[PDB]
């Protein structure tokens, strides 16, 4: 049976209630509030743009790299993100605003993710899949809700694929199915357990808005 499905399940519990249906957690960091009660500043999105921006590329160097070959599954699926950040940090650009260099949440995150990488492969498909899925999950309704708060309902490219998105995640849920099929027990367990480290620090980056 589908590894997918329990990494999916262990991620949903760690949701709150507010954000999610299915999630079991109580609302203790800002940003872990229902979407609609936020307080986003444009300062703050440009630091999360870039700081995401910069846990993209290191996914898709990690993955173009390759230096476990299972890795390699994982390149092109029509997912990365790093060429709309760039159109959207552009666009920011063009309307005025300064974009920040990387804080700490992101540079924190694409070290570890470099590590992971090379000492875990169960550690690090943990990341990878939860950092994607997260996005085209509840990252879509963070960015209209952000838009309607601060952009006049501006439409950014980080939102947007140039393919039908329910094919391109199953696709790629198939592949995740398929490189952990040989796992042992004990190696899918062990992605499991990554997953509560996952959240925190892609939870730091989402924190960013609201900074
Ligand atoms: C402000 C924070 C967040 C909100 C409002 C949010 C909201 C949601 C919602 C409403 C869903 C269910 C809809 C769906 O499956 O398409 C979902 C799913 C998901 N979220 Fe989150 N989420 C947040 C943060 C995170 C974080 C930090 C992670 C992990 C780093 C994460 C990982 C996932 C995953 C893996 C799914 C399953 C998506 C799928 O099955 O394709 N989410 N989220």
């Amino acid at each position: 049976k589908g590894f997918v499905e329990e990494m999916r399940f262990v991620a949903m519990r760690l949701h709150t209630r507010d954000q999610a249906r299915e999630g079991e957690k109580e609302v203790k960091q800002p940003e872990e509030k229902a979407v609609t009660k936020w307080d986003p500043s444009v300062e703050g999105y440009l630091k999360f743009l870039v700081d995401s921006k910069l846990v993209y590329d290191t996914l898709e160097k990690i993955v173009q790299e390759a230096p476990h070959p299972s890795y390699a599954e994982f390149r092109n699926t029509g997912l990365e993100r790093s060429a709309s950040l760039a159109e959207d940090l552009e666009w920011f650009k063009e309307q005025g605003y300064t974009i920040p260099e990387p804080s700490s949440p992101g540079l924190t995150y694409a070290q570890y993710l470099k590590e992971l990488s090379v000492k875990d492969p169960q550690a690090f498909i943990c990341h990878f899949y939860n950092i994607y899925f997260a996005h085209s999950a509840g990252g879509r309704m963070i960015g209209k809700k952000v838009a309607e708060k601060l952009l006049n309902n501006k439409a950014l490219e980080f939102y947007k694929w140039d393919d039908d998105l329910p094919r391109l995640l199953q696709n790629v849920r198939d592949k995740l199915n398929k490189v952990a099929e040989p796992w042992s027990r004990e190696e899918k367990d062990h992605c499991l357990e990554e997953t509560e480290k996952s959240f925190k620090l892609s939870g730091e980056i989402l924190r960013l808005i609201l900074s």
